């Protein structure tokens, strides 16, 4: 029916997802990451092969060291921005919340678990109990769990972030997709889309706020899948025209701002599936959102 559906079926028939995905890797932008590779920043990076480009990196408003492994993905035509970052390290959780503060983000999207495949993919950067708030002494921020709503494959938390210097406080929404394997895919397009539209419905993507912060362990694989689907749905929505959306071109545009977005060919295949199914809602069938909520078994 849609032009991306036709392409999807042709790629499936010819079994060429791996070759399509490798073409994207071959054509993807390459820009320098000199700040990331400075010896003083070695312990601020989780993975030595995952670095922010200098031209798009988020700078901390600190005179000491402004480096965080985070990139501003600025989608000009779609008119949506995202900050993609790695899962914070035990020594960078203060930097992480400093970035959320300085960038005026309303939401944090977390697509991984703290422990995956027997390893620590992300530091425990938010408080798990209301009565045990966290204080980040290096960046002078306080973080309190206000409430949380646990569902079968995601959790939403309300956090309070306080600048202890000025005593201003902000409510941060934490959207935690808990059933997405590292280097894997979500269990259905339905559950992925149900989650994405929860983030959308919260207002956290509004241009009145700073860019939403999106992370997985590296800030590229699952994070890239999430952002590609959202931007493609937004572009389709802006024009009310599925055919104007070239998913591979959009992914290449995003990769001008951070390397390695979408880490497997199956994640690329999955993001086609999410966009194709999300298109039903965009183009005026709001009952599919109800089917997602049911099929996902919240
Ligand atoms: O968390 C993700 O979805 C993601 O992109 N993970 C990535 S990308 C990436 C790695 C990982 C990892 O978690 O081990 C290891 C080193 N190579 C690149
Ligand atoms: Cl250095
Ligand atoms: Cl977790
Ligand atoms: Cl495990
Ligand atoms: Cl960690
Ligand atoms: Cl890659």
């Amino acid at each position: 029916s849609m032009e991306m559906e036709k392409e999807f079926e042709q790629i499936d028939k010819s079994g060429s997802w791996a070759a399509i995905y490798q073409d994207i890797r071959h054509e993807a932008s390459d820009f320098p990451c000199r700040v990331a590779k400075l010896p003083k920043n070695k312990n601020r990076n989780r993975y030595r092969d995952v670095s922010p480009f200098d031209h798009s990196r988020i700078k901390l408003h600190q005179e000491d060291n402004d480096y965080i492994n985070a990139s501003l993905i600025k989608m000009e035509e779609a008119q949506r921005s995202y900050i993609l970052t790695q899962g914070p390290l035990p020594n960078t959780c203060g930097h992480f919340w400093e970035m959320v503060w300085e960038q005026k983000s309303r939401g944090v999207v977390m697509l991984n678990r703290v422990m995956e495949k027997g390893s620590l993919k992300c530091a425990q950067y938010w408080p798990q109990k209301e009565e045990k708030e966290m204080i980040f002494e290096d960046t002078n921020l306080k973080l309190t769990l206000i409430s949380e709503d646990i569902k079968s494959y995601y959790t939403v938390r309300q956090l309070e972030l306080e600048n202890l210097t000025t005593q201003e406080t902000r409510e941060i929404l934490h959207f935690h997709y808990t059933a997405w394997p590292d280097f894997g895919v979500p269990e259905s397009p339905a559950s992925f889309l149900n989650f994405l539209f929860k983030v959308r419905e919260s207002g956290s993507l509004s241009p009145e706020h700073g860019p939403v912060v999106v992370h997985c362990s590296a800030g590229i694989g699952r994070s890239g899948t999430f952002c590609l689907a959202d931007t493609c749905l937004l572009l389709m929505d802006k024009r009310k025209d599925p055919s104007s959306v070239d998913i591979k071109k959009v992914l290449l545009e995003m990769r001008k701002f951070r390397m390695g977005l979408i880490q497997t060919a199956d994640q690329l295949r999955f993001s086609y599936l999410a966009v194709i199914e999300g298109a039903k809602f965009i183009m005026g069938d709001s009952s599919v959102q109800d089917q997602w909520k049911e099929l996902s078994h919240e």
